[PDB]
């Protein structure tokens, strides 16, 4: 059962939380061909450590690793150190370079501790800006698209206010996504995806009954993507299409629109994917579990799941 | 098996759609303790033109009515016409009337045609207008709940732009929505329910980082509730609570965040609640179906599910 098809990067994240541990228990389940195709960029010295707790010596010759975020110490298991933050910022900025120079096709990132990276003194609102800055884009040319129970959403705002989200749609802004998603859609496995694009008022306005941001917005964006030659419907109202469900890909404008039906349908098998050039990033979708960390019970199911999502057939 | 347990008052819709029909129908399978809960209002004629066509005529006696909608010519089963529009409009008018001053809990409306009721000159757009426009009040004091899946989900603004939604929202608005709400949940059968307030803002502002409005408008509304001696957890993200599924009432502050869930859950078998100054309006949930009309095909399975709902025992 290979659910590895293609060469992508996994990001250690934190060095002194889970994320070693469950790398190597992830990898653990792969055969030895599916663990040559995912080059591993973090601290050897955390990869030695969470080797050691997991009884799991052998796979460390069995492992393709690039070395980064280098640690001047020794790893400490549960602490939360300026320099694991760093570590952490380190190894998902290489494995980045990787994806977008082309020696992988995607990035996977374990997880981070927030503070430890503001500790640090590094700037760090999520993988959308961390990936923008690396890349050099702007913030909002980095989208992220949710994914689980077969919904594949994707923003055009995220994490700010309704009112300075509504400040900033455009219709640019909403192509961008698109051409962004559909780009990632190839990479999942779904090559000529099927669209629907939410409205930004009930009901798409309603003509224009419901406010004028749709007709000025959504609409003249619809047109211009279908002229590009793809298929997508709308705008049209957020819970009477994802009702249908009857496309590959949504295209939702504000945070909760998008993030309320993965949730509900899906709370805790969901991926999150900050999409940038050819650059797609995952995340583990939990935290780094410094309690736990060097206990060797950390579950990397959703490890697997991430990998089995990215590493895709078609 | 008794599935009402207060007064109720029943509109029978159109005159000549499927209305009458199902009306009696589900007369048919309460006791007679139970039929005697139940007001129905709608024109004379129509009832008794459903009772020949269905053979029911034994009912009619047994049968608490008033008269209103009253049409000028016979009954004409299947067709569009202004006539039929007023009666539909007078009926549910004279039920709310019955409501407002007390001589029932609350009001269920068979279906409506809009033609019918738009070629009388009549402007109608749904249940939570006429409530207001019959009540004398604001548009914006009758709220919408939703439910469904065990969702319970009210509104705080509904059907206009998310912008015009935003200026709107204050302390008082919420407070007034969560009261009209409470009352509601009594008449439901959960008298002492636990409340969830959604954020404005992704993740209620994290703080102030995603904006100032949920520390303008929901957490203030939230403490006064409390104060008042309600359970009420928030403001929380949307899409978190939701998942939790751990309370008996959501509020949400727009449209779609309340619309989304239901729709993808339960895009058959919900509820419209419209409440207003001690009334509470539900819909059946299906068209008036005008091709059947009078011929004894209609299933008045929606009408007692409706009639489960707003009947329970407390
Ligand atoms: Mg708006
Ligand atoms: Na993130
Ligand atoms: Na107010
Ligand atoms: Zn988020
Ligand atoms: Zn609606």
């Amino acid at each position: 059962m290979t659910i590895v098809h293609r060469r992508l990067a996994l990001a250690i994240g934190d060095p002194h939380g889970i994320g070693p541990e469950i790398a190597l228990k992830a990898l653990q389940q792969l055969s030895a061909t599916e663990r040559s195709l995912i080059k591993v960029y973090g601290p050897w010295s955390a990869l030695e450590q969470a080797a050691q707790i997991c009884q799991m010596e052998s796979l460390l010759q069995d492992l393709i690793h690039e070395e980064a975020g280098s640690l001047a110490q020794p790893v400490q298991c549960g602490e939360i150190t300026p320099q694991a933050g760093l570590s952490t910022v380190q190894s998902a900025t290489a494995a980045i370079r990787a994806c977008e120079s082309g020696e992988v096709d995607a990035v996977i990132a374990c997880p981070h501790h927030e503070t430890a990276i503001h500790r640090a003194g590094i700037a760090f609102s999520g993988y959308p800006s961390l990936l923008a800055n690396v890349l050099g884009m702007n913030e909002d040319e980095v989208f992220l698209m949710l994914v689980g129970a077969g919904l594949r959403i994707v923003h055009v705002t995220l994490h700010e206010s309704v009112r300075s989200a509504l400040e900033r749609l455009s219709p640019q802004l909403v192509i961008n996504a698109v051409d962004a998603a559909v780009q990632t859609c190839t990479l999942l496995g779904v090559p000529k995806p099927q669209v629907a694009v939410f409205g930004i008022n009930p009901h798409a306005s309603e003509g224009q009954l419901f406010g004028l941001e749709d007709s000025q917005i959504t609409v003249p964006a619809v047109e211009t993507l279908r002229k590009r030659g793809l298929t997508v419907d709308g705008p049209m109202g957020a819970d009477m299409v994802l009702a249908q469900r009857k496309h590959d890909l949504y295209v939702a404008m504000l945070h909760d629109q998008g993030h309320i039906p993965i949730k509900l349908l899906a709370p805790n098998g969901a991926s999150a994917l900050s999409i940038g050039g050819r650059v797609v990033l995952s995340s583990v979708g939990h935290g780094s579990a410094m309690d736990i960390a060097g206990r060797g019970v950390a579950d990397a199911t959703a490890l697997l799941r991430t990998i089995a999502l990215l590493g895709a057939q078609p």
